[PDB]
């Protein structure tokens, strides 16, 4: 199921209508916005879609032992991996930092003082910007893509060297503690099916009382 | 069922040819009709195309004790994500708030009275906008989708934390009535398809009577 | 089939090259032409194409008791939801309203009185408008097609309320006279196939008998 | 068959490259031609493809009793529909009426008296027009267009109430003639099928003794 | 097998390039020629796809009686339909009346005698006619182009009223010949199989004997 | 398999980027060679990917009697489909004639002696022609093409004149040459499949012996 | 799956919006970014998606013998095909070594320094060049572009040349270890698989016990 | 397997963004780079994806008798396929010609030495060629592309003739060898499948006999 949520949330970044508010201040609460919030969601996501949930709510409220943390680590990694490829792909098209981070890049040597952030601050995705003065525009979009990519490229190989160090490691793998997981994953799965046969069958029965008055 | 709703939700707000009238006072009221009625319309029909209305319906007409409710409290909930969806991308579009709270943007420090609301109406959608005074266009435009798009993602975060707080809690969860909710529902399938079954049969030998006097 | 229906009507309506005959009197008679005529013609196929309506009438021409009213009464239901959804779509347009009620909009306050009517006549959908004078252009558009969206969505709300409140309640839902309405309809279709089978088995043993001459 | 026949139809004007001899009377000939004979060439055509016309006229030609006027009155009504659905689209286009009563519509009040005429036949589908002399080029395209669209949907109108009254009534419905026809109709299918078989046989054995002298 | 060959014949006229020789003479010799020498081809081609064509023709040339009449004048018909379609659709298109019949349109009164020959035949297909002397370029296009698509018409209409006669009456229809023919057929074919089966079954047998020397 | 050769080949032609050397020599050599060397490359390939080739070549090697002429006469006609094809289409699309015979149309009549020949060998597909003299530009193109497309309609005439009366007609389809040839071809397969089935049988053996040391 | 894993490489490099950072000094950190990075997540996402790596981790954290040996040594070969692709494809694009050597290519010969290095560094991929200076625009991209691509096509040859001296030699084919790795692949899955059944049949014999209380 | 072979060639040609390095010696080493290095790329994948090459190197390895000799023989013409279908669409394309030799055309009779030879080298695929000096630009690029696409078809044709005189004659054809390698082909693919399923099975005993200590 995972697949097709890594997918729906790249279709979804594909259809959200990116546009910065060219104002001084409101920037740093955008594109960090845009950034943050929606991997929260697609977290919490992960967390609804998911049937194992209410029963480890069930078991958590009451006041085995270790197995249930190994079903919540499991079910935390399994729904960590849509606000990574979100945060992945909205860092390498660099829309988000360009947005955030452009009322801060030093003018003076790379490429009013208030004024000067305003200007700044109009600088990303406009045809409204000042033009020459203290920057170019192509100039100062290019820089801060290309730092956005590198953030982008060095957050996705930490990512996949943290997925590459959890599926080889120690962090609750010990066979017992699986066996039985698995064991009750099926169990609650067989308890369901059978259970809905014998209400089906019964209530058959109780049908072909009552129908055949008429 | 609900998968195709949101689905045909979606795509019809895609086939909805949206327009402000600019005028100074109906703004407000077509804004907000926009983004209220639609989901009204769906929240309607997620109770007609749904088959156990019919069978609640009559219990509730003569004056078991709670299983009616949590079968009147889950169809609601499956019924709600349809709205809920149409508001989040009528949100995230932009366009509503941008025709409603078009007429209030503060002007003066941000970006005749009458005649500034008269413009300031104008000011969407729209290649009739006076122009320069008091404000450019794409800012006012920009500023109002910001605003839009930040309260779309509130919206959503708020309705997903909703909902997963409903699935692991405490509203009408006890097995008790969720057992005897579902045997109710497989009786009165079972029921109908064995009246058909008998039905049908009853109706083939009374043909096979009537036909073979030709 | 009434799927199949609706989806017919509103990609007919998608085939319809509406065009307004910009005269001073013909307006109100063919917009509301447009937006009547082609909802009789859904309602009256939507009884074309049903089978049980030849045994209805021919139970109604010779002068059981109510179950006939209980099919009529589902099979006008039946066939009445394609010229909604066709008054849906064209009120939705706006095209409709716009030819309409063109040569009535307060020139006055809100946007020869012989060429006044003359004038406002011409405005919808032409490029042959006097122009200035009275109204602009895109603003007795834009006026228009925002009443006709408001009513559009106001009907759509209220044959969603119709639908929805049908579907609950009184109006010939009584258990026996639905017995009696689907046993009758099992019955038809099956002494339809039997005799056709029947007829199909001696018409072979008949023509096994003329063959063999040969 | 009916169905790919309807569709094939609509098609085909949907390939027909319409255009005008903008002549001072060859109009009237060519407009009605186009609205005419391709609908007697159709209903032609829904009685070459159909099987039962060869049995009819077998029948007919020599000098049971009704049965076999059903069975005509139902073909009839069978290929009939065809030439309605295009006469109905090549109606609603336009092109046909606009061609045709173009020579005609009141210049005087409404919108050489040789050369009247044939301004007036250059009228339509051409760029050619004189231009504004005693009217415009787009007022009397609309004009026109409007009549076509107004004569289409009545005649629509008129077709399905036609066909809703042939559905429902008397036109030879009497069950024992609808009886013989069925029997009719599965006798020289079943007849036909059941002589291909016996021949295959007594040919298969045949061709097994030719065959094995080498 | 006929219906791709009307398809394939109609996809070919759609992947024909025309083109005119803008020659006093050579056009009368080259729309005949692109009218008549495909059909021809077509024709032929309806004979060569055909597989009774071998018996019939072995049947021919030594020197029953009237079955070989029948399947001839049955072959025939059922390979008259490709040219049909061929010169249906390359007279409603008009390019070749246009190409052929453009010398000799009346320039005095409808719309040096070498030269008005030489301008004329200039006429069809290309920006390389003089232009406004004794004819217009249009309207000499349009005159042709109504004659070419009513000599269409009326061509379809025979070609449909033949086949409408044919397939009711006389020509050679007599249940006699028609079940030999239909024998004859099945004969064939049947031969044909048992022949390659009881072929294929001893060569089995004398490879098995063969092999099994290694 | 011949289809698929035939549509490859004209895709094929629809694939290659012709263009002409405009030289005063050269094109008699390039033009023919378009025209007959892929004819020679595909009426090879039709033996190459034959499988009785090897067969046939087997038996002609050593120095029954006429069956090997009959296989070969059919193999031939049977590869002979793909040339055809090639040389119709691209005798029916022009540029080759048109590179071809372009040096040698006579400028005098119908439409520096050295240079006269470079230029109008300069004529075809360019857009460096010299222009007015001799000869306009879109006359010699008309003129060759004319040429070209009737010459490939009459090419088009002969082959399936040829193939029409190839396949009725006396070219040994001699009754006792055509079953020698069926037989030996159905023995060839079988014997290479039951030769196949044999091997493997006893490849499973000898592995089974040899893989359970372990 | 390493198929599905180059496919989504390609179309991924596809999908890499690259762009120069115009700075003297960190192009030769941007381009051997792009080039290097990806191919190393990819080679450890190569790890990540294989299963038997956990088994393979946990063999060599307890202090057969060679077996493991040779299964990653063939693992490592498994995951090394992805990278090769991605730098193939971006070495052949010629974008990233444009990006890399831009700020060295010898402007002297073949095609203050300071700004020599700044104007040499803002060369690629930009509008904003310099223009004529010590260098044209296309030259120094064709140059580049001519060096990446024969860099591209020397590593291609040898990453395959590589390949096939591996698949045929010595690294570890001696059939004992792999017999006893194809094994040992065998049982582990074999386990797994029948480790679930007899869980799934524990866990249905358990839960029908419990069921039936009810 | 071949044919998804030449098809990726042919494709992956089509994605392969040719250029040419316009300068005075590096030309003839790209052209022919690109002509030739590929295809050795190719061929040497054609020995890398078949999988008797393990085994033909195994017993290479170790100092029948002439079966080896004609496995290999047979599969260096099965790899074969690949460049030559690359190397024929790169020279019917032309561009590698076109790069290679436009440097020695010669400009004196046909169409500062250093300069000549400078200039001339610039002439392919760019628009920074000096223009009008010694050629023009089209007669360069036809006359060198006519060149490229005449070697191109003799390579083929001398492609094809080998390939139709390889598939008939003498090279290693005796039936001896040919069954021998047949036997052998079938023998290694039973060996492997039969050494799989009993392994499979012993695993699955070992399996169960581990798995139910719990």
């Amino acid at each position: 199921i995972c697949g097709i949520m890594a997918l729906a949330s790249a279709q979804l970044y594909s259809a959200f209508d990116f546009n910065c508010p060219c104002l001084p201040r409101y920037n740093l609460a955008y594109g960090l916005g845009v950034l943050l919030v929606p991997p929260l969601i697609l977290f919490l996501l992960g967390f609804v879609l998911n049937n194992n949930v209410s029963m480890l709510a069930e078991e958590w409220r009451r006041p085995d032992a270790a197995v249930l943390r190994y079903m919540f680590c499991s079910m935390v990694q399994r729904a960590m991996i849509a606000p990574a490829v979100w945060v992945s792909v909205t860092l390498l098209d660099g829309k988000c930092i360009t947005c955030a981070f452009c009322t801060s890049l030093p003018v003076e040597a790379l490429g009013p003082q208030g004024e000067v952030k305003r200007v700044l601050a109009r600088i990303p995705c406009k045809e409204i910007y000042d033009g020459q003065e203290l920057i170019a525009n192509e100039v100062a979009v290019r820089y801060l893509r290309c730092i956005s990519q590198a953030l982008g490229w060095c957050f996705v190989l930490l990512m996949t060297t943290l997925a590459f160090l959890v599926r080889s490691l120690r962090p609750c793998f010990t066979q017992a503690v699986f066996l039985k997981s698995r064991y009750w994953s099926h169990y609650i799965d067989i308890e369901r099916k059978l259970f809905d046969e014998t209400c089906a069958e019964h209530a058959k029965s109780f049908a072909k009382v009552c129908i055949q008055q008429f």
